[PDB]
């Protein structure tokens, strides 16, 4: 260690574990490769060394662990989640973390595609509309548990938060007929690790996708 | 008590699960819902029942198995791999399973996304494109292992099986060039259980989509 995390200089896909990793109190540094702005978009800080890691599918982002070398999202969410017993205990709260990891990479997705879409403005009215509902199955799931998987904070929280959290800076009102959503994202910001995490400058809120989306590129 | 694995009447996205199940000496039975044709598409015998029957996000496909009800494939095959002590054992053969799950999804969403676009055909060579990459990177990372995990089956060569012999179908020969993924489809389609499974009448290796799809609707 330090074990380092590598993803472009935005929130985008690495939001959950950056908080992850202040949560579990890791020791790590990072990459945060910067993408050209001019229609050029260049890349080479990132190209230069994307197949000199070691790993299977060069791609961000990436977990250096010692000779563990990892990529996508939900493995090095898992594998973090593996070292400190946050993946879920009984059999109930794992279905739900499992159950929950896939709905959120789906619904993750949705507003992706729509957010890189050139017609997005166009499109958009189609996925307000339907975001009550997708945000009322969250709820439902939740019900009166303080963390989705029960009683007890699991690395799909993280997750959650990420989504939950950006569909309300999406939609700044998508939450507030869902209370216990919105107690949940407090919640969330309120752990003491991440409370004072978000008070540094090391907190990446922002930009949300890289310069080539419509919209959360600033 | 049987387990009730639910979802179209169609190979679709519960290919890796019949077969899993099957490897796996599980006992169940299935609902294979119909889809009306075009232009209607009616999918009342799905919608009657949808919400009966206690799913937390009311999908296809579903597992029921006593008082636990699953949703989503990945988590359907997590489940009976966690019974079966199937998802790897060594943190290098989880990472692996891990990784490859995601990887696998990725390449699912973007086939089926194609496949159900009206503009299928001209779309079609920007897959292609793609393909020889995404193909190559899947022969590496199994290299000379018997499976993708290591040198034991787990949940995760399912899935493979599954995107792999679909993408041949796709593309003839796409797979010609890497004799490993050949010889692991052989391999997998070899296996005791697997192999007594696909002479059955149980086997239902088409369509790949729905009716509403452009490709692959049969």
């Amino acid at each position: 260690m330090p074990m380092t995390l590598g993803y472009w200089d935005i929130r985008g896909l690495a939001h959950a574990i950056r908080l992850f990793l202040e949560y579990t109190d890791s020791s790590y540094e990072e990459k945060r490769y910067t993408m050209g702005d001019a229609p050029d978009y260049d890349q080479s800080q990132w190209l230069n060394e994307k197949f000199k890691l070691g790993l299977d599918f060069p791609n961000l982002p990436y977990l250096i662990d010692g000779s563990h070398k990892i990529t996508q999202s939900n493995a090095i969410l898992r594998y973090l989640g593996r070292k400190h017993n946050l993946c879920g205990e009984t059999e109930e709260e794992r279905i739900r973390v499992d159950i929950l990891e896939n709905q959120l990479m789906d619904n993750r997705m949705v507003l992706a595609r729509l957010c890189y879409n050139a017609d997005f403005e166009k499109l958009k009215p189609g996925y307000l509309e339907q975001l009550p509902g997708m945000m009322r199955l969250y709820s439902e799931f939740l019900g009166k548990r303080p963390w989705f998987a029960g009683d007890k904070i699991t690395f799909v929280d993280f997750i959650a938060y990420d989504v939950l959290e950006r569909n309300q800076v999406f939609e700044a009102k998508c939450l507030d007929a869902f209370p216990n959503l919105k107690d949940f994202i407090a919640r969330f910001e309120g752990l003491k690790k991440i409370s004072d995490y978000m008070k540094t400058s090391r907190f990446l809120p922002r930009p949300m996708f890289t310069k080539m989306a419509t919209w959360g590129s600033n």
